[PDB]
C-alpha cells in the first residue's frame, strides 16, 4: 500500500504531526506506512535483528539509535528479512549500510545517513517504549507514514483520501 | 533556455555572486534563469499562489520563506500553474511538497527541503522587496541563474558563452 | 576495481577507520580505492591541476581544501584528465563543479558539495603532507576506499573478501 | 469616456452600429480607440501576444468565430492589457474570470462567459479585416463601446 | 495436560490411535483440543494464516503430504500460535528451528526437522478432512498428544 | 656524460653511427647505456609500460615507424623515466611537451615534436631487434648519444 504524505496532512490536519525534515529514503519502496513498533538502542542493533525476524505486516519498525553517525543499525540481510516478513518499512534515527542492495529491496527504509561499520551485538535495547527524536514522540500502537516528502505520525490509523 | 552556472561565473567574474551551497533541485528542468521577482513571506504562501497565476516568461520567482522547515510553500498545483504560465523557475528559501510530481513538471525548482504540511493562506507577504538569504541579496529586476552546480545572481542579464 | 566498504570493515575491523558521514558521490564510478596521495590547499587548486596530470593508477587523490564552500577545486577538465591518467578517484574536503559531466566521467569523485566559482591559481599548496578532516588523518602511502556507503582508511592495502 | 448615442448623433455619416449581441464585462463600461484585429478560433495565442504590447489609444478586436465552447480572455490577460494601456477588448467569442474582470481597469465586451481555456498553438492572424455581427472591423479604423452598444468609424471621432 | 494412555483406558469406544511415527518438539509435551485442518504441500501459506487467529482450545492439524524436503513451521509461526492461544500443532511433514520451538509454550509434533523453508503461493485447503498415519482428522473433532502418541476422538474427552 | 667523437675515435672497430636525422630535446644532452627496444606505431602503450620500470644504465629505443603524425613521449612519461633511473630515450618518431622535457633530467632524442597524443591500445613489441636510420638496435647491445649524433656498439664502451 502506497501513501502520499501531503494528502494525509490535508485530510487529517488535527491528527498529524510532521517529523523534522532530516531523513532520507533508501529502500526500494518510496512510500510506506502502518502501526508503530519501537526500538530504543545505541550502536547495538540486537533488537533490530530480533524484530525483522517477526511478522511485520501492517507495521513499521521505528528505531531510536540515538542519531549515531558512527555505526550502521541495518544492512542488506536484515532489510531482506524484514521485506520477506511483511514489514511495511523501517525508520532509523541513526545509520544504515548496504545502500545499493537496500535500494533494490522490497521495503521502505528511511535513515539519517549511511555508515559502513557494523555494530557489536550485546543484547542491549528496549522494545516498544515511547521514543522521541526529530521533534516527534513515536508511540507503540500509533501510526507512521513516510514517502519522498517526509515522515508523519498519527495516533489513529489513516486512510488515503 | 538552459544555463551552465560554471560557464557564467567564468565569463562574468566581476558581475556574479554565488549563493551559499544549501539548495537542492526538485523540478523537471535542471537549469533555469531570468529576471528576479521576489516574495517575502513566512509559513503563508498567499503571494506564491498569486504570482504563479501571472505570466512568468523570462522570470524567476525568488521566495524568501524565512527558511522554515515546518511548512511547504509550493506544491504540484502551483508548480504546474507556474510551468503553464511560462515561469523559468522558482527558488524557495523554505520547503516545497509533492516532489514526485514536481520532478515531472516543466519548471525549475530549487528549495531547502520538502515538507508535507501546507500553509494557512492569510494574505500575508510582501511583493518585490529586496530579500536576503544564503549570503545573497535578491533584488527585483536583477537576474538569477540556477543548475545542478548551484545558484548565482547578477545585476545584469547574462548570456551563455 | 570495485569496492564494497561494508565488506572491508567486516573483514579488517582492526585496520579500518571510517570517515565522518559528510561526503557525497559525484563521479561515474560509484566505488574506488587505492594508495593515498594528499594535497593541502585552500581556494587554490594549483596542485590539483598538477597531480591529475600525473599517472594515478592504483592511487586516490585526497584533497584537503579546508572544507571551503566558496570555491570549486575540481571540474570536468581536471576530472577527465585524472580519468585518462588512471586515477582511481578523488576525495575533496571542499567543493567541485561541472557535476553533470563528472557524473559521466570514468572516475570516482567524493566531495562536500558543488560550487560553480573557480579558484585563482597561485601555486599555493603542499603535496603529500598528512591531512586531517572528517575525523580521519589521511597519510601518503596509506590506503583509502570509497563507495555509496562511505569512505574508509587503512594503513595497509586491503583486498575484497 | 464615450457615449455611443452622442457619437451616432454627431457623426451620422461615419458610424456603423454593431448588431446588439455583446455584453459589458470590464471595470470601464465605456472605451474607444484605434482598431487592431485578431482572427482566431479556440486558440488565444495571439491575444496573449498583443496584450503584452503598448496599447495606448487602441482597442483589441478579437474575431474568435463566436465560439461558445472556450474562453479567449481571462483575468491575467485583462490585467496585462490594463497595465499596458489598452483602452479595451471586444471578443466575438467568450471570456472568463468575470468577477475579476469586472474590477479590472479595462473595457471588455464579449458574447458570453465560459470557464474552459484554449490550447495555445500559435494559430491566428494579426491585423486582417474581420467581419462579425454585421460589421467589418479594419485595423487602423476606430471602435467605440459603452452600455448602449458598439459602433465603428473609419475616422477618429471626438466626443461632443 | 493430557495423558493418552489414561484417555485410551477411559474411552475405548471413542479413541483411534495415530500410527507411531511422530516426535515431540514443543515446550509443552502434552496438548489437546478441537481439530482445525490444513491440506498443503511444500507451501505453508495457510499455516501462517491460521496461527494468526485465536486458537484457544484448538489444535492445528497440518497435512503437508509427509514431505521430508521442506519445513512447514518455524519459530516465528510457533511463537504466533503460542501467543494466540493454540494448544498445539501436528505436522504431517517437517518443522525447523527445533532449539527455539523446544522452549516455546506450544505443543508441536512432526515427522522430522528440515531447515529449508517453502515458497508461499497461497496454495492449500482449510478445514477439509485429512488422512495420514492411519487416521482421518476431521475439523470439529478432537485430537490429544503426549510423549506416548497421538489419539483422535469425534467427541471432546475429559482427563480422568 | 658521453662524447660520441671520443667513442668513435677510441673504438673504431665497434661503433656504428646512426644517420644524422635526430635532435636533442632533453635536459641531459649526452647519455648512454644498454638498449631495450620497443616496436610500435602511433600507439605508445609500451613506452608507458617501460618508463615505469627501473631503467638504471639503460636507454629506451622506440621504433615508432618514424611517424610525424603523433607524439609517443611527453612530460609525464619523461618524468617517470628520469625518476626511475633511465639514462635516456631515442624515438624514431615524435615527442611533445618540449619546453618541460628540456628541463627534465633525462636524455631524449627524436625526429621532431608533434602535439597530438596517441590512442593507447596495447599494441607493440618489446625487445625485438629494430632497424631505422641505417642502424639495427638490438636489446642487450649499447647506444650512446650527444649533440654530435647517436652511435651503437655490441659491447659496452668506456669513455676515455
Amino acid at each position: 500500500m502506497h501513501y502520499v504524505t501531503p494528502d494525509l496532512c490535508d485530510a487529517y490536519p488535527e491528527l498529524v504531526q510532521v517529523v523534522e525534515p532530516m531523513f532520507s529514503n533508501f529502500g526500494g519502496r518510496d512510500s510506506f506506512g502502518g502501526e508503530i513498533v519501537t526500538i530504543k538502542c545505541f550502536e547495538d542493533n540486537s533488537l533490530v535483528k530480533e524484530q525483522v525476524d517477526k511478522d511485520g505486516k501492517g507495521k513499521v519498525l521505528v528505531v531510536d539509535g540515538g542519531g549515531s553517525l558512527r555505526r550502521a543499525l541495518l544492512g542488506d540481510m536484515l532489510a531482506e528479512k524484514a521485506a520477506k516478513n511483511g514489514w511495511e518499512g523501517i525508520v532509523v534515527y541513526g545509520c544504515i549500510r548496504d545502500v545499493d542492495v537496500i535500494a533494490q529491496t522490497d521495503l521502505g527504509v528511511q535513515a539519517l545517513a549511511s555508515h559502513p561499520l557494523k555494530t557489536d551485538k550485546r543484547g542491549i535495547g528496549d522494545l516498544n517504549v515511547a521514543v522521541t527524536f526529530g521533534g516527534v514522540t513515536f508511540r507503540p500502537g500509533e501510526f507512521v507514514y513516510a514517502d519522498n516528502n517526509g515522515i508523519i505520525v498519527s495516533p489513529q490509523a489513516l486512510k488515503m483520501p
